[PDB]
């Protein structure tokens, strides 16, 4: 698994690979690991499938629950705190093998500067979290390759589109060096999933855009 | 890892993928797992790289050693016994993690029928061996997938070319369902290695032939 | 054990073998592993017999329970979720040996496209689920052999009859390569169980048609 | 695995199934487990393949070695003792999992009565042996099914041919109730191996005769 | 211990031996292991004596309890389910050595065809149950000898008498090959217990009839 | 520890950091992990210090031993084999925790094409080796960061100088993301060590040039 | 991690590094480890991030909770006790790896002598506490090095500013000899965090001040 997220001027982007394994065996090619959890938040998760989907689902339900009870959505800090509490709650099972870590990408509507209002928060198995002030982050078995790639490509991020390309390319490098992360399947037409978040909300990036970027990167490395 | 071997009228074919892993990380893209061990036999090995290479090298040396000492090469059965004894010798280390299993493909010059002179022999970690009378065999983490693919495609084997095609395609399905097995890397131009053996001896199949077969299988599954 | 399920135009088909073992001993020849759980759903289960049957029975009761309490059946997603939760509840006992995995086949009455309204969902020991968009799926000790067979035979599926034949042939390959999966017993007249589900509901396929198909497969493979 | 042996008037017969497994997976369909160890003796071995084949090979070499050194073959008692000593020698490795048990069938050329000159000897993991004066014996995972079948069918043994039928049928029942023992494959034309031993020596029973008897049994149990 | 049960046209028969052991020592010669649990059902149990007798006693009590509470006896399926739940309830204690498995024989008065209304249900330590469609079944340390005997004698079962004799003979073979199963004691006048169940109900077969069959079997095996 | 090696037209370069640790404590700031083992080969080692230095020392001794006994140096393949056999020999102690892996960089004088005669060989704890046809390789706790950095910077390698810079920068990224890899110490004046190998042989890169390259990278990222 | 605290005439200062690790990998460069817990107390914590942040936040909440409930802040002894209790409460999780130790720096408004009203309290994993009468203290993986540095530099503490310089220099030495403690990053402009506390309350030391002191130290150690 590899989940990546990076800040661009005025928003944030998150993308994830599509491969699911049981040990060395490929058990899935079309899985979705990045979920829109509310109008301004997306979550990408690495780890045990059952636990990850449970995280995404339960979290979305909790956030909208607070919003309907109290007539107002949680502050972003509050959203972070609830996700962390959820992870910490799973710690016991995580130590026996049902481990899953989330990566949080959001747009803080109450932030002062709407152009840096994007937020990227990483978590550990104990619920400890860090808000990434360096602009990008990744989680999963390919997260080191992806981060080290973005370290070189991040200066090319000037808007949402260029940031989306850097995200897809980081996933490409991850899948290149990690067998548990899936690269683009040009035969089946399966590409990474992406979510883009700005002041207008969180939207799924359409498949075709990611496919165009994928073919562009592949060509770039061939000739 | 996936190593395949199949009999065709008048010869035998063996092919292997090019991937090396350490856990989930890709540690090699160009490795060689199929070795010509003598003029009429090739060995492909799965398992720990160091032990596999030592097997191939030491075995080739042993065969040519006997051939120079006694002026005549071993009967094929004798070659079988030697590889088996070598494998059994390693059992202790195999238990401690240095496990490697070979697959032997040969052409028996002393066979009655020059068309069924192909031989495929499989081994286990304790040296037990079986001569495959069903025409094909595979070993490695993707070997089950390769075998099940060849079970369906084997009726199409009529000459060296079709047999080589079925072999490469079995490797394709294997890499398709196993992350530890590498498929064709069309970007870097890295394809499986193949060895073909007939009455004229054992030759390495050039990479361009396999490249053509790979592209053929791909656009065969694309439409 | 092997259970297979595949989508065909306008419906879904699921079939399961009939063998029960205790270690190497054959303890059953006539076992039924595919259960109609409601008017539009069948469940086939692999694993400990007690746990498998208990799953099927309790699941059917739960679905129809909701249907009578609320005057309407669950949406298909709801059926998936309840099965997953049931599996997850058993995780503790499964870790001690009472392990069972189900495979879900259903027809979604609320789907827009009647042709693709078939649904096949697979589960793992932790309740994680996947809706298979590639058309077929299997579970059990022979599941990899069956999946790899259907990978080659699936293009021949155009109706319920051809799909049922591909299913039975997949079970044949599974039982061919798996000692824990039982093939057709022509001496005793015992054949796999099959369930077909379309807009008209879920019905048991009559044993005679499965017999016909089994003999067709056998005869095509002997000459 | 199942090996059977029975005494008939004027000779002895031994037969073995053809299946090789790794756990539940069928890893071989054609293996030979019954070996002619000298002009008047055959050995069939059950257990791990490496140790079984090693037993057969080494034993045959030992017997013929004594015969060429001393110009005369061992008494049957001597053959028994040497096989026993070999098993006891392997006891340590067997206790570590490399376990194999043989079954000995011979014709004692020095017996007074040529009708009761048949000999059937069974062994345990510590080398203890028993000469079976009840006429039949079996070894392997299906040996209890085979023994109990012969307990009912033994009265039908009147010559080498009927004894061969009873042997093949006992193997049939063994394969019927034990998944680790393989029955006759009428699709592939693979049947158990048999060796018959009388005053003229030990000879392999031709494939076609066993095939005939197998179909006789099958059509006998169907109608 | 050995308990056998078989279906005959219009009824069912169950019989059990009389031996009780502590390790190798004979601790009982006249014990009863087959109990009439209700007007149309008998249960025979193998395993720890305290647990077996408690199963039989509590089970009969449960059946008659339901009958008196609801004015009607349980359907046979219900009887199965309650016995299964009882076994599963004992599972934990079973894995500490207090293990007992039952074998259920009944006559389903609500079946459509009165001549095939016989029912034989076997259970495992986890409560999994199977209704035996092949006509006979056994449980205990001698159960495999008994089953393999009935496999040969079952074609002779045409009525209650032939079914009874076949059962008693199966117990004879079980006791012949199993030291934990007791054969007929002609010195003490102690023979297996048997229950016959048809449309008129379940009755204990008198000792005289069983002794008669025992002597018949012995002289059949002597001459 | 992080050791990097990369091929450039007509040669090869290898560089390694200077940090030695015991757990979290820094126990050394100036160590040398890249050694010239013969006129045309250098070896850099990661792992337990004792095993690493013993590897380098015994390896150099073995090569020169064969050269003096037989009047000719080992073929490059032979050098590979001897280093591999040494690692395999250490496997047992390595399993007790005394693990060290080498990285081999050489110039093959018997090579067909003098431009592409550079060679880079990596090893695992069992003596398995791989000759890298992709131009660069690294070993140690920061080797993932260094490899992934070179994956982006390698297209900039056109001569010995650009290759040396790329190596030093990969070490910079490695030390940036790995606490067990030491970056340039501008206060104490301690920089990575580097060895360059071409047809004229293997020579130590002088400290001054690495210091310059480091300060250029630093000023470039600030 | 390294947290230092030292008393100066009329106040106290506490400072902490900014590095976060996962084993050898640096997972953070800007983390905050020193928290102002109330107007007159700051807490810095070393260990697992989740537990440390939870300690700081929960502690601040508890103190202000008492202040609002009872209209008056806790005595310093009370503050110390509550923190001590909080740690002892975490002891169980600490035994399993979720270990965190705090270091408390405060200004006792009720102290008799205002120029020595600074207080420094250290804690162990069981909640045992000690008030440091020697003027300075440290906690974390670099605390030995920082303490031994302050042991030499403490005579230079004459006002708040000299105390701040000595604190920063101790952190510098700690990061110099410990890889788990991060020094000043002049490229990214990230420096230790510092809090100063006197009678006017607890205030965060501005980053520019610490940067000045850091660069001064570096220049002093280079030339
Ligand atoms: C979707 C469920 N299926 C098919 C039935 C799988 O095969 C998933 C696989 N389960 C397992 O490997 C089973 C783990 C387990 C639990 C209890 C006892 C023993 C073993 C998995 O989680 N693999 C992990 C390593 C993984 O791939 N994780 C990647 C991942 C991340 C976020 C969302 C995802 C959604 C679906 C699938 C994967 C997802
Ligand atoms: C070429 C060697 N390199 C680079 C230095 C590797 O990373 C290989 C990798 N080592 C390891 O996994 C080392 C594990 C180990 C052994 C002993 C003690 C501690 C740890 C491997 O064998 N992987 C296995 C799973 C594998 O990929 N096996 C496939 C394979 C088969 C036949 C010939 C091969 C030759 C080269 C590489 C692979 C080969
Ligand atoms: C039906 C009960 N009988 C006859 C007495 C069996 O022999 C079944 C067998 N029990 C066992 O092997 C007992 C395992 C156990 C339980 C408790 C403590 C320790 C060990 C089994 O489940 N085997 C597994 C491997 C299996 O065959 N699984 C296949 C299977 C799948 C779905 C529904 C099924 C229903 C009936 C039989 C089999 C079924
Ligand atoms: C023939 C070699 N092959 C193919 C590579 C096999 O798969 C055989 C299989 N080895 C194994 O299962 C490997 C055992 C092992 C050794 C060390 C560490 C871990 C595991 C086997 O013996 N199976 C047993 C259950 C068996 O089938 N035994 C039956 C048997 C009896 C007499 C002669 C035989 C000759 C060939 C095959 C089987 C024979
Ligand atoms: C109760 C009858 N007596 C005399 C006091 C026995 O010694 C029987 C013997 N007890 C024991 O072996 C005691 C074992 C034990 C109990 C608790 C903790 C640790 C160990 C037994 O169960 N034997 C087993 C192997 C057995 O024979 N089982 C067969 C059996 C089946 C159904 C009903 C039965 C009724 C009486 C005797 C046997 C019965
Ligand atoms: C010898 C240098 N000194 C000073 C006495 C050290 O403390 C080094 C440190 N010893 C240790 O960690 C002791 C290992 C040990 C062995 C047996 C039982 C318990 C513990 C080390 O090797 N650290 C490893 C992690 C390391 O830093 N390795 C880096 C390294 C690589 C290549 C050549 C090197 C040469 C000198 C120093 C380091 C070198
Ligand atoms: C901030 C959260 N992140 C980002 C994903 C981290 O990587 C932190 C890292 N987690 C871990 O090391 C995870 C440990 C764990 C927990 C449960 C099961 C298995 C393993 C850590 O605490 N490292 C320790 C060694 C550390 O650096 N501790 C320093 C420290 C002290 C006070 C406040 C802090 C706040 C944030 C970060 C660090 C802080």
């Amino acid at each position: 698994t590899t989940i990546v997220a990076l800040k661009y001027p005025g928003g944030v982007v998150m993308a994830g690979d599509r491969r699911s394994t049981q040990g060395n065996m490929i058990s899935g090619r079309d899985v979705r690991k990045v979920y829109i959890t509310d109008d301004y938040t997306a979550t990408g998760i690495a780890g045990t499938a059952a636990v990850a989907v449970e995280f995404a689902r339960l979290y979305a339900v909790e956030l909208e629950h607070y919003e309907k009870l109290e007539g107002v959505p949680l502050t972003f800090a509050g959203k972070i705190n609830r996700l962390a509490i959820m992870v910490r709650g799973n710690l016991a099972a995580a130590m026996q093998g049902l481990l899953a870590l989330p990566l949080l990408a959001g747009y803080d509507i109450h932030a002062s500067d709407p152009q840096s209002a994007g937020r990227i928060v990483s978590f550990d198995a104990a619920g400890g979290w860090n808000i990434e002030e360096e602009g990008y982050q990744a989680v999963g078995s390919g997260s080191l390759f992806a981060k080290s790639s973005m370290k070189k490509l991040y200066s090319q991020v000037t808007d949402g589109d260029s940031g989306l390309r850097v995200a897809v390319e980081a996933l490409y490098d991850a899948a290149d060096d990690d067998s548990a992360t899936g690269g683009p399947d040009l035969v089946r037409g399966i590409f990474p999933t992406a979510v883009i978040i700005d002041a207008d909300g969180a939207v799924d990036v359409p498949e075709s855009r990611i496919a165009e970027l994928a073919r562009a990167i592949i060509e770039s490395r061939s000739g």
